[PDB]
């Protein structure tokens, strides 16, 4: 007696995509195949692609609207960033205060990341105990010594370090320099964050992490040259992974200029030539996962010139459909690879054993996608606190019809959000 | 209902080994999971590991041979072409072969065409028949025939498989040894040095790249050899490679004590080399393990090492010996074992129905009993000639069942329960 | 005191070219500097560049030529020491007997000095020690050619003898077949000839030889590299620490396929002359110090063998007399290469690679071998200026911006632009131990 | 007539060493060879090696004392460091004052280095105009922005940047850590400055210099791993050179433990196995020059444990003889290579056209060395302000007999310092 059965969809399995049925029980995938039998309920995925359901390894979060946007965007598990939050997630005390405040607002599931900061190097073991899945840092921030000592510690606890990689110093200087000269266009901003500032940062961190004996994950890589640094170190046998985001694949500096401060983000959006290289890296399997790096903010902060506007891209709701359209539909990527880049790889890298793949025993988390079905994103579609996004006015070639988490539909393109917040925090041991 | 359900076994799935059930219908995997229902026949695999049947990409052959394969846990073999009298080099060549094999296949068999110096014009023929690749030796082809042939294959969307050894240098060093009276196993190995393999691989890698042809490097014997393939792959070239159990479980000292039965072309090198190979295998630099089964009449195996015909009769020992050595002795995960013994080969050669325990694939399995030993004896062998360098070896795991397309074709208890039901596999 | 003093010239020393005087005594450089004293004879080189005489590491003397004519062509071209190839002449230089015969024949015919190379062939791997004993400075082979085993075994022995192996690197089989394929299709064009000798045939060959020689433990010298991809292999191998050097020739720097198509069979040679883009690459490699020396690979030929279409024609460039001035013009004048670099590439590097201790260096104690070059002074090469047995060359008709005015060998002027050849032949064979 | 002729010496020429005479006129080498004729004076160098005077590209100065020690040590040209001086050589005024303060004190010639500090990247042109031969900087120190900004300017001026490459931060933290746990041993000190702190810094600087478009010279390399980093970069086509010092070739950590604080220096003296690798690097031409990094100090600051004592090696007077003995005599290095490592390469790298080479038209700067003639270094032999050195007690197998600058003997092992100081500053253009 299965609780649910999803029939006739083109299901994305690890090796291939094929039409098979999925049986669900207790919120977990009970079986996969044909003539599964009877279930309390049945769903018809005919004409739909049933994907595992994004695992956004780079999410900044309020919980109610954000998680809401996530589900709508086909995201069933997010990995919450530690800093950029009221109390910074740096130890048990701080994270438990965060849990309490979130009680009942989670529409999707959430794994957690601890923050590696200049002052909690001796409390790292606390968040490891709690069940965090990794630690984030910027090289607030830590110096080379604190990074080395913190990484050495993380390596011993069996935790990976996640790093934002840019020489902030040279960037801020070039930026201010651009201020004094009156060059505040999207192109001036981008040039104040040249590729070498990313590459030098990546090289520094790769080396120190290696000597510290710590596994490393390079966040949002914006250039092929940055990707190349990650690949060469991996071929040397070092334990590292990297990720990028939809905006580095679907946007370029010219469009950034046209769009405005809404397309402004830390690692900047480079020119089309850079983008073509990124696409080559992606298809070559050199970028482990795609993440949103969703960074929302009050519109009052996105006001002013590019140079003084707050950086960050609000696109948590647009990752799955845009990438399915651009990657699979537009560029012909295989469906299984799409599943890997949006969910499986992140799940494996961060040890979310129950997530990221449609396989027996895993959580029944899915996203139903309607290929060849366009629409133009508009402000009123967004579920964000503030209905603004650099993707508004964009033609998206596919649609998310259903989003299922642990066996229940939490988002339906026709009935909206059918149930009460069903999400839970995920803590690993 | 399902024709069969295999219950409670530790199943080797794609990224994980799991205790789940497998339902089969019409020689196909119908479903995987729990609470599958019922079937005509039910098998309890409790305590057993259920692996995808081995896909041996390097087999030299049918009655005896396919029976040994089945008993060894091999459900699909990829048959070599330059062994048979009429060599598989064209349509009429392979057609004759199909007819003569009539009713002798105990397991399924994919096919390779031969790329020889005189058939570069007929390659498309075998391509049309449906072989999954072409084998060649650099009967043998010169650099020109190889470049010319590879270029054609690359256009046909076919990979070239290559025996990579500088034969000239190997032959001369051996002849040299004959002269000096050096004829032990150690002299034989020293007459087939690592550089003869490396030079050959480097040469073939470059020409295949220029020709625009996909390449698979056969039986690599040294980490140095593997290192060349890895370098090329990182440069973006489409190359894969294989090795054999004899390069991981035997070393020169054992070859010396065993005799001519452990004498093979790229030679079994010393223990240090072996350690390097295990390092490469665990690092995932060797795509698959293959038998390179090459039997022969004992008369040709008599004489000193230098004299003896080279070849390892080990088609029946590939699966259990590697499971024991890799998984039991060295801790390899079950999923990786499955990839190296079956999945990678299927993906490399496009055998979409094989090497994967997944929905819709052929129901080909081998049941392995972990921590259960026996000593391989001549009696146990299904080969035409009951000899093998593995005879007398203590193996810590046993094959209890082999299933091909839903049917048990080998049972540790019954032997061969059904008439040969294997089929040739031709891909289009 | 001194026998000769060359005054006021711009002398190419090892690290700089500068106006300084040179004193000579007993065929050797006695001193270098200012106010050297006086000499039996004084030459005024004001306005001229005084360079070390070229050391041609790749010379073929006859398939028609001979010591008399080729050696005079060399002197007129500014070459004072040639390193003779072994497998061209009829009695191939493969052992004691064959070289001694060669010597007896060349008696009194040498206008310039000549070091010697032995040949590594399939049947003399056992005799190699003989030429080493005589004193050749290296062994040449084509991979009568040697198969991979013969090359490996021979290089191993040479490495034991402390002798370098020089190799013509081209996958001949593929080249021949591709050539026969252009033939069948009626494609006998220069551009077609070049295409039947694609870059990968040179790269595959260099790769194979580099590896085998490394395993044989033998020092290697790659002959006439025609493409930057070929040079890149050598550089990579040297950066891995392998003992190897390589050379190229002026035809791969001053001619391209289009000019080759215009010139005809006289511009046909084994590694083919690639296109202009390939040439650009070669200049970059040369200026970057990745090509150790420039050599002629002078390969004279009877006019009957150069007749007909490009595929049928005998390959080989006759340019022994044009290496120095052409390259001085192209490299130093047109491209700005420093004079000392020019000296290294045309003389010093070859001398060092082959252990010619008395040559290619204008420094105290070395042989007084010089060539006087008149810069920014052009002339047009004509068949009549050629000293070869057969007066033809793809460089005929070329306007060269510098001229060789004098060539001095061991203290004596052997070629003078106003007088011709002043003295009877006095070159000697150079045998090293 | 020639003013002087040195006869019968084994002269180190560029290509080889041989017995030839050297003619001098007006302080310049007038000629080289045999039968040079007559001169006002004639020196017999029979049985001696005549080497070009050493060009020490890294010395810290006072002038009267340091210069005498230099001359007695066989050094004829030094390249003076800018920082860590009374006023710092960072601009016109600073160096101008320098010249006047040194008047009449120079026993040997001195080319000059300017400092690249945080407060003068806009004055760099001043020292370039005066004729400095390069600029030294650390990591006052400059941050990544100041380093990049200044190197960019230096590159435009055609000036090389010289850098002390160690991750200062991490070394200081590991050090404090040691003298917190009670580890104040020489072996503890070296461990507090691990090889990775030098590799990281070298990697950072190489890359930034590369992007800034500035020629770079890596100061006192202490490990083969560091040299390998420089070698890689050069093989990639970057204009980079590097140096090391005798103490990294002639001393190891055990000997340092034995000697005490006199052998304590910034990049630390590594273990014997590391020294082996260094010799290997030196022999295959991966290290352009050998410099002294002479750094004397009051013996007061050398009291106490290794952890709190001042770092610096007083060995200006012992570079030539110790290296001649170790490299050539003990290890079989050819004389022409010895000359390049001790003089020619430095001269070429820093444009000292008249120095480092025995060739026509160059300054008549030489040092006469008596091979296989030993002695034990004594405090008394030292000409330093403070007669102390980690080389005291050392058996040195060759001796400096005479030092000649611009044709005049300024040091004689039997007469001492015969002439009044005749050294001059060298400013290039
Ligand atoms: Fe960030
Ligand atoms: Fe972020
Ligand atoms: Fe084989
Ligand atoms: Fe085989
Ligand atoms: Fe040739
Ligand atoms: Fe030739
Ligand atoms: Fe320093
Ligand atoms: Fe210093």
């Amino acid at each position: 007696s299965f609780d649910l059965i999803i029939k006739n969809g083109t299901v994305i399995l690890e090796n291939e995509a094929r039409v098979v049925d999925i049986a669900v029980k207790g919120g977990k995938i009970a079986a996969i195949g044909q003539d599964l039998g009877d279930a309390k309920e049945v769903m018809d995925a005919s004409g739909l692609v049933v994907s595992p359901g994004m695992v956004d390894a780079h999410t900044h979060i309020g919980y109610e609207t954000g998680t809401r946007a996530a589900a709508k965007g086909g995201i069933t598990t997010m990995i919450e960033m530690p800093l950029n939050q009221l109390p910074a997630t740096v130890d048990r005390a701080s994270i438990e205060l965060k849990f309490d405040a979130a009680k009942g607002k989670l529409t999707i599931d959430a794994a957690q990341l601890g923050g590696l900061v200049s002052y909690n190097i001796d409390r790292l073991h606390e968040l490891d105990e709690v069940g965090v899945v990794g630690f984030k840092c910027f090289v607030r921030d830590v110096n080379d010594w604190q990074f080395f000592k913190g990484a050495q510690k993380l390596g011993e606890l069996g935790q990976p370090v996640l790093v934002h990689c840019e020489n902030a110093l040279i960037c801020d200087e070039l930026g201010e320099e651009a201020k004094r000269e009156g060059r505040v266009t999207a192109h001036d901003y981008v040039a104040s964050r040249p590729v070498f500032t990313e590459v030098e940062a990546i090289r520094r961190v790769l080396y120190l992490a290696k000597v510290a004996g710590c596994r490393l994950h390079v966040c949002h890589v914006s250039s092929p040259e940055g990707v190349e640094e990650v690949t060469r170190a991996r071929q040397e046998g070092q334990d590292i992974t990297c990720e990028s985001c939809p905006h580095y694949f679907v946007l370029d500096t010219d469009q950034f200029e046209e769009i405005g401060t809404l397309a402004k983000c830390s690692p900047p959006i480079r020119d089309l030539e850079n983008q073509k290289g990124m696409w080559e890296k992606l298809f070559n399997g050199e970028i482990d996962c795609l993440v949103s790096d969703h960074s929302p903010c009050p519109p009052e902060m996105k006001a002013g010139n590019i140079m003084k506007a707050w950086g960050g891209i609000a696109g948590l709701q647009s990752c799955m459909d845009v990438m399915f359209d651009e990657a699979v539909q537009k560029r012909g990527m295989s469906l299984p690879m799409f599943g890997k880049l949006m969910a499986t790889n992140a799940a494996d890298i961060f040890g979310l054993q129950q997530k990221g793949r449609i396989a027996p025993g895993k959580d029944a988390d899915f996203v139903f996608i309607q290929p060849n079905s366009s629409y133009v994103l508009t402000n009123d579609d967004l579920e964000y606190r503030h209905k603004v996004s650099p993707y508004v006015g964009r033609t998206i070639g596919a649609r998310i019809t259903k989003t299922i988490l642990r066996g229940d539909v939490i988002y339906d393109i026709e009935q909206g959000f059918p149930v009460a917040p069903k999400g839970q925090f995920i803590l690993k041991h």
